[PDB]
């Protein structure tokens, strides 16, 4: 049964994109493969921000995620920082990572534009430990989005490389290619994926948001000018259109040839208007299990605990074998 | 409390008279008048490849060193820096303190990317923010360092400075402790150069472990300059061999400059470096007496490790916490 290591950003502002496509089929194959979440807090300092924030936004998204469907009895959740050994292998592969590695990085390059202030040596390193946080666990699948490919692949080639020195110490990871199938567009840009990273947030619903909001939101969502309104499926000429029944299916499961027919005679008024219903009444459910979680300091607190106990005896058990490979002396125990 | 010293040495290579002279020397004296901590920073070490067994070895060697020269494990925490989780766990951290820039114009990090660049890794990129985080974790007051770590010192003032700014005084300031004399031993045949463990040229390099046979070989032929008529004067731009000896002979007699100058008044360059000779053979053959009782114990090796360890975690998670909860990130579940 293979290993699939995820890093969940306890800053990220999910969105019903990120639900209906990669999380809720990663909800439901936790039985399939032996399923790691990491809270990268870790990750997060990189980029500056408020302190109180930070440790606000790692608990949100623990609660997140528990609300989501991730279980933390067949899955391992927990926080990176919980688990000293991804600093100490993201140390020790820093000297089996070259310089220009990381400096041909596109997301270094990337994220030292919009933060030229900030271009510190987090930032810089943040695959080293990407890497560590990934072959501590002998991770074989690592679902990765567009902008973490080269991570990805960075972490192969380390894990090659170490590999080809001291004999098979880390699992190759490998990334995991089939793609949800859901398919969440920008409401504004319906030609652009909606991602949780936009700085445009009336682009995306996001998961905590109130119905009123999710109204205000589906009714400014561009449509065609086709005369007569026919909702009808076309991703070129009606990709607006196109898209809230996407939405639409993603969140009742309706065909694409049901919901035209569902809406035979129907304006783009009431498509909209189904949409948000649709849309609130998935997020009214996720919203009522999140704050249950969230409020329950006891439960957050016995899932991070219990998580970082579950990682720690995989992370400390292939950080031994780094160590007496690399030739350090062991610890006294 | 005593302020707190906190110094460090790499198990690679072997340990030179300057390693003596720029730090151990300092370390050795300041065991009584201040709380120490000295660490084998082995993590360090593998930001240059190094072979596994030896890395393992050279451990084990330095920390029987640390005790030949009087580093005593009832006075000084004495440690392996990959013992205590916590200074990799700070040097992340620390990584987001630090700009890019800082790193980049590091003279160690140029020099060992001349030296080494078939392997210039981010582990010699990011070599000084583990330092900062050696030396943060601690509290520490003072680092007794030799000259060419004086950047690398400077920069964790700065991290340290900058964190505190943020956050509150979460972290001392350190300050260096360099000495006057003998910060930068220089190379017997190139006093010009400062003396490097890792020289091809070994004429150049006095070992705390090489034979002192050897040793007086070596430091017979260092090269002088062409003074008419000599003169065993003290002036280290004009005199760097001969002002470079004096250091040494000062390092094992305790003698300060000016005794050593009225001492050679008279006298020549051949006589100089024959009492040069004569005092470091003598003491390496009792350094390497005392090494080889403390080398060949292993279980008092495993022992002081142990114990050192467990007295620098003590210290770091302490630091390490108050850094967690000053950041932001939630605290580990106990
Ligand atoms: N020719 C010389 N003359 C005088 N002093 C010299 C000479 N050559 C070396 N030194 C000093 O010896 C110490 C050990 O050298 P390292 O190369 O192990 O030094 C190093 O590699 C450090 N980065 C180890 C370290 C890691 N973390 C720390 C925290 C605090 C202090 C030190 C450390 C050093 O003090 C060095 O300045
Ligand atoms: O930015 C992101 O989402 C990445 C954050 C991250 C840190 N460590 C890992 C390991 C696997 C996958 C990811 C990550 S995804």
């Amino acid at each position: 049964k293979p290993i699939v290591f995820s890093g969940a950003q306890p800053s990220g502002e999910l969105t019903i994109g990120n639900y209906m496509g990669a999380l809720r089929q990663w909800v439901n194959m936790q039985d399939d493969y032996h399923c790691i979440y990491c809270i990268v807090d870790q990750h997060a300092i990189t980029v500056r921000q408020d302190a109180q924030k930070l440790r606000k936004a790692t608990l949100d998204t623990l609660a997140l995620y528990l609300a989501c469907g991730i279980d933390p009895e067949k899955s391992t959740i927990f926080v990176q920082s919980h688990v000293p050994e991804h600093a100490q292998l993201g140390w020790a592969l820093n000297c089996y990572t070259y310089f220009g590695e990381l400096s041909r990085m596109t997301q270094f390059k990337d994220k030292s534009a919009r933060y030229a202030e900030n271009i510190n040596a987090g930032l810089f390193d943040y695959p080293v430990l990407m890497a560590a946080d990934i072959l501590l666990y002998q991770t074989n699948l690592v679902p990765v989005g567009e902008d973490q490919k080269q991570h990805l692949e960075l972490s192969r080639d380390i894990a090659q490389r170490f590999n080809a020195l001291y004999g098979e110490i880390f699992k190759v990871p490998e990334p995991f290619i089939p793609k949800s199938g859901a398919r969440v567009m920008s409401l504004l840009e319906p030609t652009k994926k909606m991602s949780k990273s936009d700085d445009n947030r009336n682009n995306v619903i996001g998961l905590l948001e109130d119905p009123k909001s999710v109204v205000k939101k589906i009714k400014r969502a561009v449509t065609d000018s086709d005369e007569p309104p026919v909702v009808r499926y076309d991703v070129q000429n009606k990709a607006g259109v196109s898209n809230l029944l996407d939405i639409l299916s993603a969140v009742t499961g309706q065909s694409i040839p049901e919901l035209e027919k569902q809406f035979e005679g129907k304006m783009y008024g009431h498509l909209k208007g189904e949409v948000a219903d649709a849309v609130s009444g998935m997020l009214t459910e996720l919203q009522e299990r999140y704050h249950r979680f969230r409020n329950d300091e006891a439960f957050l607190q016995q899932v991070m605990k219990d998580g970082a106990e579950k990682a720690s005896a995989h992370a400390s058990r292939t950080l031994k074998a780094v160590y007496e490979a690399i030739g350090f002396v062991a610890k006294p125990h």
